[PDB]
Formats: structure tokens, C-alpha cells, sequence
């Protein structure tokens, strides 16, 4: 038994002042009038972040991502996030269970906060189409990623894409896509080398917005044809929001996600001199600052509805260095998991782009309702896991590597001045972070078995 | 020397009355009181005098199924002539691992000595590996070809992938070639196709529901996006539905060079006609399929406000008996295609001009001129001006006649517009100032057709 009193609680809908009362793992009562007191006067009390886009301990390049399931989830916790959903990678000619098996073992004993999996799909031949039944019922997985890019590495063709969509329809699974046209990026990529333009800046100009716009449109069209449901990850540009908007107007179930770096960084930052740009090499690439406004408008009027990190990080030394000679080899990815919550707060709420209620919905709730974790996760209500987060909106602080908790040598928002700080984080009503201290234990994270798809 | 007098001449722009004067192969002067010293008179009082149709979409003597198309280059071009058309542009098919010249070589020999009117080729592209990218240079300069078709459908038969599609676009940019695409998503059609069989829906009607509009919309959009990325230029052939015109409109608003084509059957037929008891629907099996009647209006609006700009036949015909019969058991095997080359011109006239959908000047532009300018045959073809080949067509707009197999000239056992009452009739057709058809009689000769070497792309 724990007792948060003095708090002003904020949810996707509500904003009020009241004591919440945790017992065991769950919120149990809320209101006025022997248990561990915890004072939250003047702080906001909010549901735990959920970050539906993670790659902890992933291979990409001949190397692996810096954070593991321990360092990763700690950093998430430190930065306000209580549940992640990571991407389990399948390998063509591929016992689907032996993949999942591997991703469980990647977490077991390391994770400190709760976590679920998405399942990647590489080919959709009969073998795989079969296993999918077992996994959705037995293995607690109900969302499926197909990459339309990374040619000859993760890329699916329209066939796989469609078959998966129709099966997803049949089973109750959310298909997710990385919507860039592999084929056109490859050419532009191999051409930019032909000409000897090998700086990291050309990672950005070798995958122009028109190519995200295109795959997004495409993946939407099949969804339409299939009668299934879509969730485009990491929408970075206007070309794509446009296509998403358009379909949602016709009433199809298409969904949208961004990350902070597309809300708060632009391409100019890549054009820097000493390989500094490689700090920004990730896919889709950063975009002209015009786009940030559109992405934000989308979040505000409910056109995009979730935000994730696509945390997938590599050290500037040794790892990002892997391709000084050429940007093909820079392992694509950023360290984004920790600051996500608070840049949403500071750049969005604090400067009048979204409401405080929307800030919760965008970072926590809506992701739960789309990924089948609701109401166990993503709200403060009676019954819900006590993934609470006490949050001080008044702090002014500067984001830096010197002070972040991710296991990486840099921070892409380095030097950015920001409001708001995470004071303490509960996970199922145990402290993971208290007064800004890691009091958690590795292995305390539980897998979350998610339910099948349902609307919002 | 020939002398058309009494005529009211109509072009893409002009409409006036005057005598034209042909000498040799070419128009030479126009007006009143010309110097027509002892030259063959030809009376055209009360008829319209117009440039020859150009039909930029033909497959004469093509293999599709294990069988070949009914018309050859002789029966075909004759029928074209009978129905107002003086120049075609046919699709030369390449075969993966494929001397590009040995394909072309074949398509020349398919025409030589058979063709009666002039003809050019498009070149199909199956893969765009380095070997092929190389040959393209030779062909555009030497072989007179400057337009390139990539099929986004017909999986495991003619289908290209986005790679081929893009590489070809960027090359086309570089060389000066118009890329053309058949914009349907092969992959989604295959699945729907193999599913419809799974369930035992094998009638020809399911040819139409196994390739819904959303799938044309999608490929059209896609093909446009690469064109954008490539800086190249596009020509979507046979737009059948609103989903695609929309995508074409959208891009032409942003100013890119994207172009559009329909055929008559999408302007004048709808899906209901497929749902018929016995194998009757197989008469309509072709791709893209017929569509809901709502779409006709949009296609027409597009032509009128300049959003689509050409019309072709996609004449590719097969006999109802024996040939279309090839798949009573299932529609996968119906060889896809219709007999559309002959009536094209006059349905454009009768359903469009005559009922107030387009202007008479537009009717020429839509059937003749604009196709010349996009395919690099202008001003040799597609207008009545001094210098231009004398591909004239005297045309009687007052006739009322019923279209039928009993009376058409294509070498096929049926007519898809069978029974349709129509205004306008072709009286006589000249090709480089020799009669091919006179007072509705075939006075032409096989072999008189000349290949047209076309120029590289340029706007409009
Ligand atoms: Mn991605
Ligand atoms: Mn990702
Ligand atoms: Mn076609
Ligand atoms: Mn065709």
C-alpha cells in the first residue's frame, strides 16, 4: 500500500486534484479521505509513458545497438516511460517461435519496466501465415511490422504486405509499416556514391520526402483493399500526413505515429563539418523545418495519434564511425527514448501547441488502446496498473549527454533548454526511480500479453 | 495532285471553309482560288475535312495466351483506315534476356508488306539491367523510337518492379523518351485472382472484381511519384476510373509532366454488361476492366478540361469462339482484350461532340493532334497544314448508323458496341495523299504503310 496525496492528476480526459491510492500492483481508489505516504503537492501525477517503438539489443550493421534491455528500460524510466513495445526481428526461412523465443531471452532478467513485442514479417508464404495463428492466441502478440525499405535486409514486397494485411484482418492484428520505397532509395543511394558524395548529409538527400509519401499512400491503399487496419510508424513529413489525413476522411482505420526528433530537429543540423552529421543518421531522415508545424498540427487535430522514440542507438565513436568513408554503412539510428516524454511536454504543452490532456493521450493512452494494453496501461483509474509518474513542470533544465542515462556517448538534443523533469516513477506500484535515483532491480520487468485490435 | 474542295476543315484549333490542295504526299496550299492546274478533284461539300486519326495504342499480331491476336498488321490497319485512323503506334514486346534490336527487328517484319497506313512502335521494357540501359541509346537515335512501356501488372508475364520502373524513368529523362505505364498493382491482383479461384468464382464477371479501382489508383499514384523523383515525364495509358484521374489531376496541378489516355470502352461501356448469363461477359475481358457508370462522366470531364489529353484503342482482339472460349473453366485464361480500333473515332464524335461533352476542335485534338505532339510525329502527322502529310479524312456527320459486327471491318466475330446507334461515318481516307478508302471501299494496297521515325520528347 502506497499513497500519493497532494497531486494534480492528469489523464487523456481529466484534470483534477485528489489522492490516488495504490494497493499491491493496482490503483484501487481515488478521491478525498497504514500505507506508504508519498507527497506530490505541486507536481503533476500522470500515467506512465508508453513507447511503442523500440529496438533494444538489435543487430544492424555487423554491430548491435548500444543499449540492451536493461540500460534501455532504465533510461525509459528515468525519462518518464513505464512500458515499451520492442520489435522482434524475423529472418527469412524462420521458425517464427524461435525468433520470439530469442526476443524474450533478450529481456528476461534485464528489463526493469514492462515490455511487449511487435513481430516483424519478412515473407508471408504459407508456413508463416500458419504460425501467425499460434502467435496471436498463444504468444500475446497482435501487431506486425513490415518494412517497405532497407532493400536486401528487411524489405518486403507488395505481396507480402497485402497477404499480411488480409491475415491481420482475419486474426485481429495491427499491421505497421515503415513506409519508404526501398527500390528508389537504393538507386539514389548507389548513385550518390557513383558521384563520390559520401558525407552523412547525403543520407538525407538520398531519400526525399516524395518517397515516404509514396509508400505511405501505397500501404494505405492495400489496407483499403484488404479491409484491414494500418499504423504508419514515424511519419516525418507533410507528404505522408497528407496521405494519412486523406484516408481517415474516408473513414478507413489508418493510424499514425511520430517521434520527437521530427518535431524538434531539422536537416540543417546535418550539414556540420566533422562527421557531426552522423549523429543524425536514421530513417526516415530529418526534414526541412516547415514540416515540424504540419506534424504538430496533425497531433493537435487528431490526425496522428501516438508518439514513440524509434530508439535505436549507436556510439558516435567506433559505431557511427563505421562509415566515415560512406553513409551506406552508418548504422541508422538515434538515442531517443529518454527525452521523448519531456520534449513532448516542453515543446508542445508549454508553448501552446497541445493541451495538457492531449500530451498524455499522445505519449501514453492512445498507444495502449491501439496495441491492446488498455486499461492495464496508459491511464490512472481504478483497476489500472500503478504505472504512475510524478512530474515537476516548473524545473528548467538543459538536456545533455553529461546528465542523460542512456548508455551512449551523445545526445541529439544536446544543449536544448527544456521545462519539466521526472521526479519519481512507479511500475505496478514499486519504485523504479525515486527522487531521481535508480532504486529498481533488473528482471522486475514483466512481459505484457496484448489483446487483439479494437478502435479507440 | 489532288484537290479537296467544298470542305469545312476542322483542326485542333481552327474551323473554316476552304479548299485544301495536296501535291505528292503533302498538303501544299489552302484557301480560295488555288492554282490547281489539272488535278484530281474530290468533292467534300457538306462533309468535315479532318486530319487522320492517330491511335497510339495497338497490339496487332501479338502473342497473349498461347494464341495470337486476331487482326494482323494488314487486317488491323485496314480497319483503322475504315474507321478514320491513319497512323498507329504499336507495342513492341521485349523478352527478359533479350537483344533489344532483335525484338524491334521482329516487329518491323510483322508489318512490312502487310500495313496499309503508317505506323510506329513503342518499346516495352522488361528489365532495366545495364545491358538494356545501354541499348536504349542506340534505339532512340537510330531506330526512331522515343516512348517506353513498363507494365506494373501481368505478374510473371510482363511485370516490372519499381526498380526497373525508376531506372527507366531516369534514363528516359536523360535520353528524351516518354515513359508509359500500365498502372495496376500486379501483386494485389494476383492474390485476389488466385483467391477467387480458391472459392470457385470462375465466371468472366470476376475478372472485374479481382482488380478493383483502388489498385489502378495506387499504381498510377506510384508511377507518378517516381516520375516526380526522377524529374522524368509520364503517360498513363488507359485510365479507366476516377481514382486514377484524380492522381493525374493532382500531379498536373503541381506542374509535373504527367499525361493521360483513355479509350472509348471506358467512355461508353460499364460493368453491368459483363453480368450476362452464358459466356457473354468474356467479350468484355480486358485490362483495366470495365467500371461503374459513375466513372464515365469523370473521364469525360477530364478530357474536356484538359486533364486527360489523348484517346487510343488498346485494340487487341480475340474471337469469342475458340479464342475467348480458351477459359470457360476460369477467367485467368481468357486472353484479355477487345476490338476497338475501328469505332474509336466515331464514338468520340457521336457520344462526345454530338451530345455536347467536347467541342469539335477538341475532338480532333483528343483523337489526333495531341498524340502526335507527345509521341514526336508533329507536324508530319495530326494536323491539316502546309507541310503536313496528307492524312486527311472526309467525314459525314449527318449519317445515322448502327454499329455492328455484320458491318465492321476488323477480322473478329464480334463488336463490343454491337447495336449502338451512332452519328457520323467515314467517307474517304487519304494516307500521304493516296486513297486508302474511297466512298467506303478498300482501294488500298498492303505494304504501302511506312514506318514513322519519331522525335524525342517535348511539351505541347
Ligand atoms: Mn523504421
Ligand atoms: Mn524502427
Ligand atoms: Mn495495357
Ligand atoms: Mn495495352
Amino acid at each position: 500500500k502506497k499513497w500519493i496525496r497532494g497531486g494534480t492528476v492528469v489523464t487523456a480526459a481529466d484534470t483534477y486534484q485528489a489522492d490516488v491510492l495504490i494497493e499491491g500492483e493496482r490503483v484501487v481508489a481515488i478521491g478525498h479521505q497504514g500505507a506508504e505516504e508519498i507527497d506530490a503537492t505541486g507536481c503533476y501525477v500522470i500515467p506512465g509513458g508508453i513507447d511503442p517503438h523500440t529496438h533494444l539489443d538489435m543487430p544492424f550493421g555487423g554491430t548491435v545497438t548500444a543499449d540492451d534491455f536493461f540500460t534501455g528500460t532504465r533510461a525509459a524510466a528515468f525519462g518518464g516511460t513505464t512500458s515499451i513495445v520492442d520489435f522482434c526481428l524475423t529472418k527469412k526461412g524462420e521458425s517464427l517461435k524461435s525468433a520470439i523465443a530469442t526476443w524474450h531471452e533478450k529481456a528476461r532478467g534485464k528489463a526493469v519496466i514492462d515490455y511487449g513485442f511487435h513481430l516483424m514479417i519478412a515473407e508471408a508464404n504459407d508456413q508463416v501465415l500458419e504460425e501467425l495463428e499460434s502467435v496471436i492466441s498463444s504468444e500475446g502478440i497482435t501487431s506486425l511490422k513490415v518494412f517497405m525499405a532497407y532493400k536486401n535486409v528487411f524489405q518486403a514486397d507488395d505481396e507480402t504486405l497485402f497477404k499480411t494485411l488480409v491475415k491481420a484482418k482475419e486474426l485481429g492484428a495491427l499491421v505497421q509499416v515503415h513506409a519508404e520505397n526501398g527500390d528508389v532509395l537504393d538507386y539514389l543511394t548507389k548513385k550518390a556514391l557513383a558521384e563520390g558524395n559520401t558525407d552523412p548529409i547525403y543520407h538525407a538527400y538520398t531519400r526525399p520526402p516524395e518517397a515516404e509519401g509514396e509508400a505511405t499512400g501505397r500501404a494505405i491503399a492495400l489496407t483499403a483493399l484488404a479491409g484491414s487496419q494500418l499504423y504508419v510508424v514515424h511519419v516525418s513529413c507533410a507528404s505522408a500526413v497528407q496521405r494519412i489525413a486523406e484516408a481517415r476522411e474516408k473513414g478507413w482505420n489508418v493510424y499514425g505515429e511520430t517521434c520527437p526528433q521530427y518535431l524538434a530537429l531539422d536537416v540543417s543540423i546535418m550539414d556540420q563539418p566533422d562527421f557531426e552529421g552522423a549523429k543524425y543518421v536514421w530513417s526516415p531522415p530529418l526534414r526541412e523545418k516547415w514540416n515540424q508545424e504540419v506534424l504538430w498540427s496533425a497531433l493537435k487535430n487528431g490526425i496522428l495519434q501516438t508518439v514513440g522514440s524509434d530508439h535505436c542507438p549507436f556510439n558516435f565513436r567506433g559505431q557511427k564511425e563505421l562509415g566515415r568513408g560512406d553513409f551506406t554503412k552508418i548504422p541508422n539510428g538515434g538515442p531517443l527514448i529518454e527525452d521523448r516524454l519531456t520534449i513532448l511536454y516542453s515543446e508542445g504543452v508549454r508553448q501552446g501547441r497541445i493541451s495538457l490532456n492531449q500530451f498524455v493521450d499522445i505519449s501514453s493512452t492512445k498507444a495502449a488502446k491501439l496495441f491492446g494494453m488498455f486499461p492495464r496501461k496508459g491511464t490512472i483509474a481504478v483497476g489500472s496498473d500503478a504505472d504512475i509518474v510524478i512530474f515537476d513542470p516548473h524545473v528548467k533544465r538543459t538536456l545533455s549527454v553529461e546528465t542523460h542515462h542512456m548508455n551512449v556517448d551523445y545526445n541529439p538534443f544536446e544543449g536544448m533548454e527544456v521545462y519539466g523533469e521526472v521526479v519519481s516513477v512507479l511500475s505496478r506500484g514499486s519504485f523504479v526511480v525515486r527522487d531521481k535515483q535508480f532504486v529498481g532491480q533488473a528482471g522486475s520487468g514483466q512481459y505484457i500479453k496484448r489483446t487483439t485490435f479494437e478502435q479507440a
